[PDB]
């Protein structure tokens, strides 16, 4: 972001957006207990009389796994709402899904019942599907070549930066209060006020105006305010060419995916990058962090604080690879975070194996904990998100990005939901695994996605033609 008004525009499009998505992610999992005893409050004050824990387990696993359901319905919704409202109106559309359940989830302690907390959780889990399905987009329109990586991994930089906040914000003595819940759940809706404030003074991203609207006067203008001063003519000219090539071609259409045979290696390119960013680990470092600092000699009083700094080190990590992508490419990222965190899955595999033996190495241990959170956030984590709007042209945009996060999504929920079997049928092979899983995928990467670095849009589409 080089120009004020492209950065003023990213800011306030990539805060309102992808912070809900981080935000709703991970703000739940550190207070559990609080949201226990309100439900198990509110139960008593309806039916005077406790309930069973299976109902406790039961609801508490609904709360907690309708997210990954919403995420996944807005990711099949963005569709219908992409193509019909530019980025733009998506996106503003989007902050309904945010601000009605953050208002749901503030008066629910008064209110006295559950529900709204559950029902809102499918709201937002809706909301950030269509946020992280529509925000890449935006992005990667509205920015230049030269300056479009930074701009694209500026959704995962603000969905990081949004995680850290809540995790910052979930703590016991800043908002996980018996008293204090509502606050925490409720700060979800002020990111989305400030976007539904900020936004509509920016201009709509010019791709989609001129390629799809069809109105190249709009596009010059907003060009004008976003590109600034310097020369706009062979911009204009690219998006002629790419509409030109696109009408000529064809484009996707959901119901013949198989029928373009032209991006079926891209399609299978961006199915291979999303599943491979979650089922990749991430979620056993989690499971085992706790285990690895404890082993450590850390008390179980700062276990904490160690997550903080986690959370610290993903952010950092992030940003590096914001600034990166534009100078070491993208697949050079993607290889070094891929082989980071399958490096660091068979050391902590070693360590956890061996951790009894040898105390020594549980600092071992830490430093690979802490390697494969900077591994993944620097490569897999937002690498994929610039690239799955480099590859494929304006008007099949739409039916990749469903394809792709649904995907996601969907690897999501069932990687979360068979670990916890897995980790106990298995042991801490399973790190072997994922580092399996890892390596598998960096291979796929060196050996079919080129490098899409500073590089129109028609120019990608040849590329990977010529693969195959
Ligand atoms: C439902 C459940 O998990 N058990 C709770 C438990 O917190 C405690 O025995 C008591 C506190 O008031 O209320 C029970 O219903």
């Amino acid at each position: 972001r080089l120009q004020p008004t492209l950065l003023l525009a990213t800011l306030s499009a990539a805060f309102g957006s992808a912070f809900q998505y981080g935000y709703n992610l991970s703000v739940v999992n550190t207070p559990h207990k609080v949201f226990k005893s309100f439900y198990n409050e509110t139960y008593f004050e309806r039916h005077a009389t406790f309930m069973d824990g299976k109902l406790m387990l039961l609801l508490w696993s609904c709360t907690v796994s309708m997210f990954p359901l919403g995420g996944l319905l807005g990711s099949l919704l963005v569709g219908l709402l992409v193509d019909s409202c530019g980025r733009k109106g998506t996106l503003l559309i989007n902050n309904i899904f945010a601000i009605i359940p953050a208002i749901l989830m503030g008066v629910s302690k008064v209110a006295k019942a559950f529900e709204l907390i559950v029902f809102s959780r499918v709201v937002l889990g809706v909301c950030a599907g269509i946020s992280y399905s529509a925000l890449p987009m935006y992005l990667g329109e509205l920015a230049p070549k030269n300056l479009r990586g930074m701009v694209g991994t500026m959704t995962e930089v603000f969905v990081i930066v949004g995680v850290f906040l809540a995790q910052i914000f979930s703590l016991q003595a800043i908002l996980g209060n018996p008293a204090g819940w509502p606050v925490l759940l409720a700060l979800t809706g002020v990111p989305a006020l400030l976007q539904l404030l900020t936004l509509p003074f920016f201009p709509e991203s010019p791709r989609y105006s001129l390629i799809q609207k069809g109105d190249e006067a709009t596009a010059r203008q907003a060009l004008r305010r976003l590109r600034g001063h310097t020369d706009m003519e062979a911009e204009l000219e690219d998006m002629r060419a790419e509409a030109r090539a696109e009408r000529a071609e064809g484009h996707l259409s959901v119901l013949h995916l198989c029928a373009l045979r032209s991006l079926r290696w891209q399609l299978l390119s961006i199915i291979v990058l999303m599943a491979g960013q979650q089922l990749s680990g991430i979620n056993a470092i989690n499971y085992y962090a706790d285990t690895i600092y404890t082993s450590a000699g850390v008390e179980a009083a700062h276990s904490q604080y160690v997550t903080v700094g986690s959370g610290v080190v993903n952010i950092v990590m992030t940003i590096t690879s914001a600034v990166l992508v534009e100078r070491l490419g993208r697949r050079h990222l993607l290889l070094a975070g891929y082989g980071i965190c399958g490096s660091a899955c068979l050391v902590l595999t070693v360590v956890l194996l061996f951790q009894n033996r040898v105390p020594e190495l549980s600092y071992l241990g830490i430093i690979c904990v802490f390697a494969y959170i900077a591994g993944h956030s620097i490569g897999p984590s937002p690498v994929p998100s610039v690239v799955r709007t480099e590859i494929f042209l304006q008007s099949s945009r739409r039916a990749a990005f469903m394809v792709d996060g649904a995907v996601h999504w969907l690897t999501n929920f069932i990687i979360g939901f068979l670990f916890p079997s897995i980790q106990e049928a298995i042991g801490a092979y399973s790190f072997i695994i994922f580092a399996g899983i890892c390596l598998l995928t960096a291979i796929y990467i060196y050996v079919v996605i080129p490098e899409t670095k500073g590089k129109t849009f028609v120019e990608i589409n040849r590329i990977f033609a010529k693969r195959n």
